[PDB]
C-alpha cells in the first residue's frame, strides 16, 4: 500500500544514518544525523511528508516514536503509527568521498537508479497511479 | 520538459534557503543551510538527483555551479547546467514553530499539498508519465 513506509536508524564510523524505505516500490532516502534524537526524527518526518504522500510509519523500534517532538510531527503531517544493502553500496563508493554522507547519497542515487524498473521510478508510478 | 530544475538561495533571518523548484509542476524542495556555499549546493544536488531525474539545472546567480564540488556533484550525477510565495507562507506558519526550518519544511509541505492538481501530484503525474 502507498502511502506506507519505514525509517530507522543505523550506525557507521560513529554516525546515524536515518533511513526511510518506501514499502511498496523499494525507494530509499537517508540522511546522515548527528544524534539519534526525537528532534532529528521529527524534522526528517516533516520533510519527508512535503515530498509523498506519507499516511502510515512503521520502525523496528517503537521507541523511537516516543518523543513529543515526533508525535507533534505525525501529529501536524497527518501521519499514524536495505540496511544491509545500503551498508554495502556505501562500502563500494566509500573511498570516492570524503565525508560519510557524501557516500551515502552516493548509495541512495545508486539504489535508486538500479533496474531490477528501478525503485525511483516505482514509487513514482505507484504514486500517481494511486493519486 | 521534466528532467529541469531552478536552484536559488534565499536569505531570511541571518539564514540561508536553498531552493529548487521543479519548473514543469512547481514542486519544491529546500534546505536551510550554515553557508551560501560550494559545498552544500553539491551536496543538495546529490540528494536531489537520488530521488528525481534530474537532468539539467538552472539558476538565477551563475556563479553559485562555479566551485569544484558543484560541477563534480553534476558530472558524477549526470546532471547539465517561489522565493516570494514561500517567504509568505513561511510568515503565515512562523510563530507555530521555534525554528526557521521547521517553518520552512511546513511551508513546503502547504505549498506542494495546496490544490490549483497539487505540485505534489504534478510532479508525481508528470515524472511517471515520461518514465
Ligand atoms: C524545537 C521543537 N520543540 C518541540 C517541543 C514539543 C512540541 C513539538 C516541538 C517541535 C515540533 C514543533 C513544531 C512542529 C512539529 C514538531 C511539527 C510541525 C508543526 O510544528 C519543535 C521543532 O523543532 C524540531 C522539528 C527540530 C523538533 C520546532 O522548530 O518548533
Ligand atoms: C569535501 C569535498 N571536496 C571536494 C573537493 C573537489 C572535488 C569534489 C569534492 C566533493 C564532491 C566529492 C565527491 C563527489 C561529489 C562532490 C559528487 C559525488 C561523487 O563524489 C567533496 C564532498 O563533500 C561535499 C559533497 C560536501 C562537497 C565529499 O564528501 O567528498
Ligand atoms: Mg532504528
Ligand atoms: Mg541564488
Amino acid at each position: 500500500s502507498p502511502g506506507i513506509w519505514q525509517l530507522d536508524c543505523t550506525h557507521l564510523e560513529g554516525k546515524v544514518i536515518l533511513v526511510a524505505v518506501h514499502v511498496a516500490s523499494g525507494y530509499i532516502e537517508a540522511e546522515v544525523i548527528p544524534a539519534e534524537t526525537g528532534q532529528e526524527t521529527a524534522y526528517f518526518l516533516l520533510k519527508l511528508a512535503g515530498r509523498w504522500p506519507v499516511k502510515t510509519v512503521h520502525t523496528d523500534n517503537g521507541s523511537n516514536f516516543t518523543s513529543t517532538t515526533v508525535k507533534a510531527a505525525c501529529w501536524w503531517a497527518g501521519i499514524k503509527q536495505m540496511n544491509k544493502e545500503l551498508k554495502k553500496i556505501i562500502g563500494q563508493v566509500r573511498d570516492q568521498a570524503e565525508h560519510l554522507k557524501t557516500a551515502v547519497q552516493m548509495a541512495v542515487f545508486i539504489h535508486n537508479k538500479k533496474r531490477k524498473y528501478s525503485a525511483g521510478e516505482r514509487i513514482v508510478d505507484i504514486i500517481a497511479t494511486d493519486i
